């Protein structure tokens, strides 16, 4: 019982991007307010929480570009 | 049983920006006021919890351009 | 039984964008008011939650271009 | 028994934008108010919730373009 | 029972940016206020918690491009 | 008394050629002959001349295209 | 006494040419022969002149195309 | 009296040529003869002369596009 | 009296060629004789000029497109 | 009087050849005779001349594409 797998993907992809100017972005929201009430937390086996946040990002990048690759090769007998 | 696979899937793709100018972007929200009443948390095995949160976020990339893939070989007898 | 499996895609695909200019963008809204009332969270297996949230997202990608592959070749016997 | 199988299709596939300007976006709402009144939460298995929420989003890509993609190769014996 | 597996993926991406200027980024907030209250906390097992946070992030990155490669291969018998 | 001038004209023009062959092209004037006796030419100001010309011209572009563009803003007083 | 003058012309033109095959072209003429007496002239100012001419033109463009746009904008007083 | 004159023209122009082959070009003129017997020539001031001129021009472009773009912008008083 | 210019052009131009095989050119001209007898030449001032020319030019760019731009901004008084 | 010139044009241009082979050029003219018999020439001031010329000129590039740009700001007063 030969079993032969040849597994060669070939990848020239490409993820560009080209800005002249990228300029000028003003963030000014104005305040926030977060109040959360609770008497009892009881967080186990794999929990993720997040309680009570107040976040401004401001995020620029030049490119920000991604490119997000997989391969898997699974093999029982 | 001679079993042959052959995996060569060829990616010659190309994902792709160009912008002459990016400016001028304004993110002036007003305030924002969030309140979140509780008595018991019990979060258990897998769980991914947000409460009470206030996001302003900014986001301006150049290019933002995305390639995801995923390749699977799977192989049962 | 032999079985031979060619799994060659070709992919020369192309995903463009060309923006002369992307600018003036304002984002102001007004401020916005969140109030969640509860007792009891009882989460359990897999539980992706998000309570009281105000989100105020500006993105503005300069290509926002996206390509999404998926290949999967599946053998049993 | 022979099996055969020759999986080649061929992309050559183009998702083109050409914008010259995009500019002069207003996005400005009333702020919104969200009141949710709950007692017990029992999320099991796989949920995906939400509750209370209060988004502005202001989605200004350059190009903005997706492809999707999807190869299934499925074999049982 | 010959088992013969050969894996050759061949990568030739490009993840690139080009920013002719970056730059005039305001980030400028009002202030926030967080008030979270609770008793009894008891994290177990595996729990990530965040609990009263207020972040201003400014994230400028000249690039900021990404590639996220995942190559797995598994073998039973 | 207040001016304002915005000049941003937006150009994503293209001037393209595509030639499968170019080939087989061939010059073969015979001998020509000029004899030219010029006395007391008096040339002034300014002057563009061409006495006792033989031109033997081939002109064979695979594209040969052309796009003039002429702007002009004119504020005078 | 406010003036504004916004000048903003977008252009998404395009001058294309497409051949399959430009071949096979011969330029053979006989032999020319000019032969120029010229005396006392006397040319002023702006002048363009041509004496004596024997021209021999192949022009076989695969294209050939053209676009010829004039804009303009005058405020006078 | 402010004045404000803004000028940023955006150009994502693009000459392109595509050619497959471009070859077998023969350029065999005869021999020429030219004899000029210039005497008292007076040339003065702006001036472009050409006298006794035997010119054998093979001119092959794979393309040969172009794009000629003139901007002005005149603000006088 | 307050004057402000902005003087950003942006450029994401591209002058390009491609070709496949460029060969095969032959540039075979016969003996040219030139004679000259000048006398009492007088020039003055800017002149350009030719007397007495064979020019037996092959010219074959596997490209040979152009692009001239021109800006220019004039403020007066 | 304040003024304020603001000069950033942002260049992000590309000016490529591509070719394949650039071969098989063959550049074997007979030979030229110049005989030049000059007396008394008095050329002054700016004088650009050629007399008594025989060029055989064999210009075969892969690319030969070209770009002149010019900007120019005047503040005159």
């Amino acid at each position: 019982g030969s079993v032969q797998i040849v597994y060669k993907p070939v990848d020239l992809s490409k993820v560009t991007s080209k800005c002249g100017s990228l300029g000028n972005i003003h963030h000014k929201p104005g305040g926030g307010q977060v109040e959360v009430k609770s008497e009892k937390l009881d967080f186990k086996d794999r929990v993720q929480s997040k309680i009570g946040s107040l976040d401004n990002i401001t995020h620029v990048p030049g490119g920000g570009n991604k490119k997000i690759e997989t391969h898997k090769l699974t093999f029982r007998e």
